[PDB]
């Protein structure tokens, strides 16, 4: 028994043949069934033929005859078929208000995730069916993990490098960061846990969240958890003050955090609030000043990745008493300087999916572009706050959406928070950059913030980019440009001051080349969002969908503190780079 996710009509009825087995009431229930291939359904039993070896489920096909179900062929003289009267039957028929369209909701229950269109159903849909679409999407993400093969270790080569041997007649992972396995060594009478695990080509290079002596039959599985069902809305309901309420600001305040005054008075006047904060505009300062702008305030800070967490509490260690803050860790290395597992300390640092069910005064989610509907959900579940801010950037990266091949997913599709910003924008902005040259902040200001974003910084003048498309080759999953890195190599050579600089790349593979030609340090832009460096060298290696995504160019060439060499593919974004042009020598 539960609730019709489209009417909220009680009801005894949930779709069998859905991932996620939703609660249908008769009108839904039925006009689910009869315009989708979707004809399992499930009671307080299971509507099937209970007569012995018959492999009727399809409910259109079958009648309660007795207390017991039966199609056609087996049923008994006395019975009325399950599906009839534009209804199903089950408790709570009387009770029952049905849908004009159900449109969306059979498209989210059918649809396999691969279509742009998919998540922006997802995230225009009504409000019970993000919840829906959050669970049967995550649901659908974490059983494609186990189409995936076994991977096994046959022989190992050296340290930090393996030979795996792989599962026949399953797919293999790509092996970039986006994937993390976990290895398990070969019992009695099972399998025990090794650590989580990642890889990429040589053979393959294996980072693990442990160190080991692993041996061979050793195996790795992309770990899978059960999905959870979802009762909060992914936005409890706005509301807009006159006075700030709940929360008592400071009398003294220092001038580190006089400039975000103004916006933490916002934050006390409404219910929840939006701030964009640009690259090295000030999120985790925004972040913690809150707590001294609201000094007997309880803050729940909180953010997907334990990074993120980590970060908020590497600032918070700079200005909040210690003995205030706790470190939430359920029984991977984290920030280990609070005391760990303290709910009802007054400042809790903890990421969305470890959250106790508690109160506070404000709930800080930070890096919100990262978030999902089902995270944002999670956050409102666990916890009930005076106010909630929502810190991020919907010109950033967003959550790795692993099923997505079809379209490019836009800003405004991320999740409810990036939504409401992109679509009546954000509450607040920090919009001075105190981290880039002035030639990166006029281009992503031009690019992806409507000419909002000021530069701290004057020109570098460090700031280059060169058009060479070179020659793309492919692997298996990943694309690699050594002309590109061969124009890096040359420029390096005249230019060896650079050789402090990050190798930025779209691409793990290019990555792996550069890492090996060049000897600096590579992240690939996803993997760089929240880090800083003076010198940033970054090869664009093709003009796909992903290398040419305004969001994630926006990422890499605000990494730099200093200097940029922006090695282009894509004549488009090489021409909106306001960079000093380089021939080709
Ligand atoms: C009131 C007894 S019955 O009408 O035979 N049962 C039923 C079954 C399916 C839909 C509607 C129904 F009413
Ligand atoms: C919500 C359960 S949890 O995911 O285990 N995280 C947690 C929460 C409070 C104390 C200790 C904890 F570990
Ligand atoms: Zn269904
Ligand atoms: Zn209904
Ligand atoms: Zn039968």
């Amino acid at each position: 028994v539960g609730a019709c996710v489209l009417c909220n009509s009680q009801t005894s009825l949930r779709c069998g043949a859905c991932i996620r087995r939703p609660f249908l009431c008769c009108k839904c229930c039925y006009d689910h069934v009869i315009s989708t291939s979707h004809k399992l359904v499930l009671s307080v039993n299971p509507y099937v033929c209970n007569a012995p070896g018959c492999d009727v489920t399809d409910v259109t096909q079958l009648y309660l005859g007795g207390m017991s179900y039966y199609c056609k062929s087996h049923k008994p003289p006395i019975s009325f078929p399950l599906c009839a009267n534009g209804q199903v039957f089950g408790l709570y028929k009387n009770t029952c208000v049905g849908s004009d369209n159900v449109t969306d909701f059979n498209a989210i229950a059918t649809c396999d995730w691969t279509n742009a269109g998919d998540y922006i159903l997802a995230n225009t849909c009504t409000e019970r069916l993000k919840l829906f679409a959050a669970e049967t999407l995550k649901a659908t993400e974490e059983t494609f993990k186990l189409s995936y093969g076994i991977a096994t270790v046959r022989e190992v080569l050296s340290d930090r490098e393996l030979h795996l041997s792989w599962e026949v007649g399953k797919p293999r992972p790509p092996l970039n960061r986006n994937y993390v396995f976990t290895g398990y060594r070969v019992t009695k009478n099972s399998k025990v846990q090794i650590g989580e695990y990642t890889f990429e080509k040589g053979a393959v290079v294996y980072r693990g969240t442990t160190t080991y002596k692993l041996n061979v039959g050793d195996y790795f599985v992309l770990t899978s958890h059960t999905v959870m069902p979802l009762s909060a809305p992914t936005l409890v309901p706005q509301e807009h003050y006159v006075r700030i309420t709940g929360l008592y600001p400071t009398l003294n305040i220092s001038d580190e955090f006089s400039s975000n005054v103004a916006n933490y008075q916002k934050v006390g006047m409404q219910k929840y609030s939006t701030l964009q904060g640009p690259p090295g505009t000030g999120k985790s300062h925004f972040a913690i000043g809150l707590a001294l702008y609201y000094p007997s305030a309880r803050i729940v800070y909180t953010a997907c990745s334990h990074a993120a967490v980590d970060a908020l509490c590497e600032k918070a260690l700079k200005y909040l008493p210690i003995d205030k803050c706790s470190r939430i860790i359920p029984a991977v290395e984290c920030f280990d300087k609070f005391k760990v597992n303290s709910t009802l300390e007054q400042y809790v640092f903890c990421t969305v999916n470890a959250l106790p069910e508690t109160t506070a005064d404000i709930v800080v989610f930070d890096e919100i572009s990262m978030a999902t509907n089902y995270d944002l959900s999670v956050v409102n579940a666990r916890l009930r706050a005076k106010h909630y801010v929502y810190i991020g950037d919907p010109a950033q990266l967003p959550a790795p959406r692993t099923l997505l091949t079809k379209g490019t997913l836009e800003p405004e599709y991320f999740n409810s928070v990036c939504r409401l910003m992109k679509t009546i924008g954000p509450d607040m902005f920090l919009g001075t950059c105190r981290r880039c040259p002035a030639e990166i902040v006029d281009t992503v200001s031009a690019l992806v913030y409507d000419n909002k974003l000021k530069a701290h910084k004057d020109k570098s003048a460090q700031c280059f980019k060169m058009f060479y498309k070179g020659v793309i080759t492919h692997d298996v999953s990943s694309a690699i440009n050594r002309p590109q890195i061969g124009v890096v190599r040359e420029f390096l050579t005249r230019n060896p001051a650079w050789r402090k600089a990050v190798f930025i790349s779209p691409y793990n593979s290019q990555n792996a080349v550069a890492s090996k030609i060049l000897g600096l340090p590579t992240q690939t832009v996803d993997s760089s969002q929240g880090s800083e460096y003076d010198y940033v060298i970054f090869t664009q290696t093709t003009e796909t969908a992903h290398s040419c995504n305004v969001n994630r160019f926006n990422v890499a060439i605000t990494r730099a503190k200093v200097g940029i060499l922006c090695i282009m593919s894509d004549r488009d974004l090489y021409d909106k780079l306001q960079f000093t042009s380089l021939e080709i020598p």
